[PDB]
């Protein structure tokens, strides 16, 4: 149907029908008469699959051979989402897929809402990593995503009397056709013992073990044959172990818990032991294998020019006591030379500066579970403030600021203290993130070693993030300027002179009323809500936290119906308002903004007055596959956080992909983006970060903005008094008290500007055609936040490898 | 190369080794250059499997538009043992296998060893279990196994000092290529809860439901083209299960503990919680998997002319007032038309006599886990009982004896009686087993309802226990006679006619020289010991009990050895004494025994004086695949249970059928094995059960042996004195006490006889050619011992239902 789609050859078609049956038949042990969907999705699932074997297997001989340096990523999350149709896109498959099923009388696409997806990580940080994998195949690198195989991701979010619920992901339940369990390459871990001084070193001795067993997932590059390899690890007993008889059995699940839940807390650190335990664990098994790679070329000198480890965020922190371990105890390196190799071999790459984000573990914790690691990480330390006192000597506050060991209540370890010593680059993934790095909370670090410090803005992958949730807008593109732009998004700027062509603006609408259409409808079918898809679809998706600001969202819908109710009779721009996102099972405030906002939506979505010209919806259970759908159907972008507090972004950059506008801060990644549109083409609102520290220094009384805006006032008071809640008057009481005693993020401080910029935002929106030419110029300029740019910044100048856009023979 | 394996087909042989080559590409993500031959195994095993699912689906298709009345065998116990030879055997695929493996350059005997147990059960019930399936698919029945998928099946046993160590017998590590999971048919089963009474009855309320997913596994008929369906339960949460966050996703465990582990307890019953759960989730999810088909064809009439259950020892007993429970409070059937329709339904194998064995279910954990089922239990008891008193008025103390409720310390539920009175028939497994039931501990039932009480006699599969562990004598055997026995196992009295052939006299005995050759190198290969393979191969291998006599053994072992020693240049006709058999972990006695057989051989196997004369050997992990190896290699089997204690035993056919001559009690299955191939030619000695009962009336001494047998004397002084254990001279106390002071099995009763008939063997012996026309005239009488024989009395006698012969199209 669609040329960015490719080929459907008479061959290739009649091929997957054969192939699709042999499954069918075969594999799922079904026939036609007694198959569900389900077992079709499975078939096209296999069939699909059996393209990457080849190249999967030829990649990995290719890298056996050529022995290029070996770049790892290493994550706790990988938010995959699912995998069919990206793997038809890289492939080249999705028209002769989509032809075959056609002829086999199935619709593919029903097909496709089958998959699972793959939870494996909480929101932008885990996305991040499976934007990264993408792109690290497309461009030619030899690297491996390492992780871990939760049994159950991210919870399933049910919405019940407005209130979240939480319901366990089984994502595994009916199989994942993508995995290849690997149990020959099952690796012990260790935990708990002690640790013994002999003539030869330090012994790490009576150790509880747990097994490692790695699943492969293969990770396809763009039309390239790359197929690179995410290798996840998965908890298993021994078989000794505890070995009364039926209880020493059931046992092994202890265990085996290690690997079985993902836990669900965003930009939170929560200090509990079985999450220490999958740090751990991840990171002992991952090195194990990087080590025995590296000896199948005695000489680690060498080991930085082969091997690269990416720590993402602290959570993979124990890498670097790790790898001391075992190059000193194990490989009787002295401690000089190992040291030399940790630290040109890690780099760490920061995602928040949240003083609650931080990874600080107590003490008695690393004692207990990883006794060897806590006097290395002492011996870290030791060796690391006697350059600290030779450089700024007498400087006895910065000697405990820069320590790696915090003092006080409990004594505890600063993970990022740790990254930063032992990695020879440490990056934020913003440029307005990385100077507020280097100006705050790694100051100190910083004047002593300045040259660690660089920043790489995050990026999306334009294979998801456009052709595939997109393809609409993918054709038109490629009407006018080839197909090269999937892999070089740069080139969309060429979409610049044709911000004046009246057919482009007509189609660049069309495909906005499309979407709009397409989403609209299934909001009907799958939850049974109506929205009139002429209203501006103003969405606000990401997970659910305070300094994302949904709060400052509610507010102004308040005030929109507020207005309404005042003036009835007076024409507004009518809007559609999505709301959607997670919150983390303990946040008891993001839970309480969730039940705020399907509160606002009872209210303004069943007032007659209203009518079609307002609506409040609560986008229930976003994930990856539900961004897909949402993003291409919005027209404005909520990216609203308190300047200084979003690191990046990556929402952010899918909005503007897909042809939405943006409201927002000057924060993260909103500050390149609207630098490469213009500031013209943007809706910058509300304080910049200097604003923020005036503020500060001098202190935020919230009842000063309640005193002088009798719009504000006026909210409050109906949120006091029991408007939104007949039934339970004071429900809302504690939203109430933080917006006037204690927000840290200054809600009302931008509420102001808010409102008025968003006045703005409807004035552009009741001229389509000035409305859609500010639209071309959002996509032409998007090509800087292409995850291809970033890993090409993190491969030219971290990892030492170049990038190659080179095919690989088929 | 053997006739009996089949056609090496030129399309054959070249079909399997493409689809070999496929497997290992696409299947296993491998190619020849990293591959080892646990990936052959895999390959060589997806292919096999190819060849059934044609079958496996027609065979399903068939039974759909016949209507055939189904059977429904429900066993907590399917000991399948592996899968690969036997699948390729039933469908004559052995050589073109063959070929295609050695052409590829790879041995396929060696990938066979690869393959895991499916060690699914303990020992005789549920080995019986899988024989029976193998038969019903042979004869044509329309016939399903159901159980439970347990994660760890029986332990695997080392021997470490000379004492049983159990560990986990992970058989799932690698996966299981046989079994397709089928999640789209999970059912919901239900737990706790309490019974509210309504206008429109009983309701039960409030209960736990654990879910259960099948997973089907094909059974091959031998060479019809029929392919049967064994179906294993799983346990799995549901997803608002529990449902702070993380220990809820981790609490999941707690009902899935359902299937993670079998019961080792084999002969002895254990009052768990978690056992009774086992065997009520067995049974829930497959009567909804039963009346579901049943609907696919409102009235029960005719259920029984659809449905037969046969029930697997009482540890599927549920199954009656389940059935009651879902026609009465379901469906809504009156009391008196569901219970018709349940006698009609099912039916009841006993196995074992011993009171130890019987389940008696405490009454306080039948109402906290099951409270509906104890109302329709005391219901079924109180109309059962009004029955006994209208039959024998004032017997009051036959009421007490036949009640299903056990009075006393604490009240308990007779499972047994339970089984009897809701079932048509009841049968033995053996016919002195069936006089015993009738004579003894059911005869109450009998004078009520003699027609209720067969027998039937127990069998083997000829297709494992014979072509499949022993080529060698299935192809001499052939080719005198043809390949007809195979399925006719009666057409082995053909072979009476060459009891004076000079030529099948050194072929027969060729064939246990090779076999034993085979058996002696894999004792050295595996297991690192030597043995004489000149010497007679005594052997006794089963579960370790008290009843089954070992010790009886050890004594005469340590006969002979206190002979040689007393006149060491005496000739003696050499021995291989082979001893094998799980203890079941809490067994205290068996674990002592297991240990003292193996004092015997430290001290025997060292002796110089003995040389090559005696040797005494331990075989670790006896298991199914274990069972094909040492039976081919046997000359002497050992079944010297006490007299009316083995209830039939089934590893002495296999004996018989292999070439051992049997020395044994007139106990079980030996009876009529004897009577099949004259008394004479089998070594039987010792108490029949009258004697056993003659000498309970007046009551069992052992000092009385003890007295009057220097021979025995000495043993017991060598026992208590330290001989056997010089580092803790008082380490067998307490066998020697029991012996003396309380032994159940009157071991010393038996010693004399036995000891003797034992002489009557070595004479034999040492007569070769006579030795083997014995031995011929065992085989050839063993025809009345196939499990084909066994399942057609079973369906003309018991289901209604009559076998066939006939192939299914291919
Ligand atoms: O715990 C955290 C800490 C940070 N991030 C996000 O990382 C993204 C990837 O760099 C950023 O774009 C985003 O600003 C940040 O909050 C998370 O998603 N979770
Ligand atoms: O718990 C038990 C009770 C009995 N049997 C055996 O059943 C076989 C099959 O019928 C019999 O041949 C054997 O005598 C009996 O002990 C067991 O294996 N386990």
């Amino acid at each position: 149907q669609i040329s960015v789609r490719g080929l459907a050859g008479v061959e290739n078609v009649t091929e997957l029908k054969k192939n699709f049956n042999r499954h069918l038949h075969f594999t799922l042990v079904k026939d036609r008469n007694v198959a569900t969907p389900r077992d079709y999705y499975f078939a096209l699932a296999h069939t699909v699959r059996d393209h990457l074997v080849g190249r999967w297997i030829r990649t990995q001989q290719h890298y056996y051979e050529k022995d290029p340096k070996r770049i790892y990523y290493l994550s706790l999350e990988f938010y995959m989402g699912r995998t069919l149709q990206n793997t038809m896109v890289n492939l080249a498959l999705e028209n002769a897929c989509d032809e075959a099923t056609y002829q086999l009388g199935l619709d593919m696409e029903e097909l496709e809402e089958i998959e699972e997806d793959a939870g494996l990580g909480n929101g932008g940080l885990g996305r991040l990593a499976a934007c990264f994998l993408d792109s690290m195949a497309t461009l030619g690198l030899a690297a491996y995503g390492y992780g871990i195989r939760y049994e159950f991701g991210i919870f399933n979010q049910k919405i019940c009397g407005g209130w979240q619920m939480e319901e366990a992901d089984d994502w595994l339940r009916y199989g994942n056709p993508w995995e290849k369990a690997r149990p020959e390459f099952t690796l012990p871990v260790h935990f708990y013992g002690r640790v013994e001084h002999t003539s030869q070193g330090a012994k790490w001795v009576d150790t509880q073990v747990v097994l490692a067993m790695p699943y492969d997932t293969p990770v396809p590059g763009y039309r390239n044959n790359v197929v690179n390899t995410m290798r996840l690890w998965s908890a298993k007993a021994p078989n000794d172990f505890n070995l009364g008889y039926i209880q020493a059995v059931l046992d092994r699940n202890l265990a085996e818990n290690i690997s079985r839940v993902l836990y669900p807390n965003d930009n939170f650190f929560e200090g509990k032991e079985l999450r220490l335990k999958q740090e751990y664990f991840v990171v002992a098994a991952t090195l194990q294998d990087i080590i025995r790679r590296f000896k199948s070329s005695t000489n680690f000198d060498a080991f930085p020019d082969k091997v690269a480890i990416q720590l993402n965020d602290t959570h993979p922190s124990l890498a670097i006591p790790e790898l001391m371990r075992v190059l000193v105890d194990l490989e009787r390196l002295d401690w000089d030379k190992a040291w030399e190799v940790t630290v040109k071999t890690c780099a760490y790459t920061n995602h928040t500066v949240l003083p609650e984000a931080l990874e600080r573990w107590p003490v008695h914790l690393l004692e207990t579970l990883l006794p060897r690691h806590l006097q290395i990480i002492y011996e870290i330390n030791q060796r690391f403030l006697n350059r600290v006192a030779a450089a700024f000597p007498g400087d006895v506050d910065r000697l405990r600021r820069m320590s790696l060991v915090e003092e006080g209540a409990v004594k505890r370890i600063n993970m990022a203290h740790l990254c930063i010593a032992g990695s020879h680059a440490v990056n934020g993934v913003a440029r307005i993130h990385s100077e507020i790095l280097k100006k705050t909370i790694f100051k100190d670090f910083y004047e002593l070693e300045p040259h660690k410090f660089q920043n790489k803005t995050n990026g999306i992958t334009p294979r998801r993030w456009l052709v595939l949730c997109n393809p609409g807008l993918a054709e038109i593109i490629a009407e006018r300027i080839g197909e090269e732009y999937i892999s070089d998004l740069d080139q969309l700027r060429k979409l610049l002179s044709y911000v004046d062509d009246e057919a482009f603006i007509r189609d660049v609408a069309k495909v906005k009323q499309e979407n709009k259409l397409k989403f609209a409808a299934y909001l009907e079918r799958e939850y049974k809500v109506h929205i009139n898809p002429n209203s501006l679809f103003d969405v606000q998706v990401k997970r659910i936290h305070e300094y994302k600001r949904q709060l400052l969202n509610c507010l102004h819908v308040i005030t929109l119906y507020n207005r309404i109710k005042k003036e009835p009779n007076k024409f507004v721009v009518p809007r559609t308002v999505m709301i959607g996102g997670k919150a983390a099972p303990g946040y008891h405030m993001a839970k309480m903004i969730i039940k705020l906002i399907t509160a606002i939506g009872d209210v303004v979505n069943h007032d007659p007055v209203v009518g079609d010209r307002l609506r409040v919806i609560f986008l229930e259970n976003y994930r990856v596959s539900l961004a897909e759908k949402v993003i291409p159907a919005a027209d404005l972008s909520e990216q609203i956080s308190t300047a200084g507090t979003e690191a990046s972004g990556t929402g952010n950059m899918k909005f503007m992909l897909n042809g939405a506008l943006t409201i927002g801060t000057m924060d993260g990644a909103n500050v390149e983006m609207a630098e490469e549109a213009g500031e013209e083409n943007f809706f910058i609102f509300g304080m910049r970060v200097e604003d923020v520290d005036r503020l500060d220094q001098r202190g935020y009384n919230a009842q000063e903005y309640y005193d002088r805006i009798p719009e504000l006032r006026q909210i409050i008071e109906q949120l006091s008094s029991g408007f939104f809640s007949p039934k339970q008057p004071d429900l809302f009481k504690d939203i109430v008290n933080m917006l006037m005693h204690h927000d840290r993020f200054k809600v009302f401080a931008d509420y102001e500007e808010y409102v008025k910029c968003q006045e703005r935002v409807s004035a552009l929106y009741k001229n389509p055609r000035e409305w859609t030419r500010m639209v071309i110029r959002n996509i032409a300029t998007s090509g800087k936040f292409s995850s291809d740019r970033t890993i090409a910044q993190y491969a030219r100048e971290i990892w030492g490898v170049e990038p190659s856009r080179q095919r690989l023979p088929a």
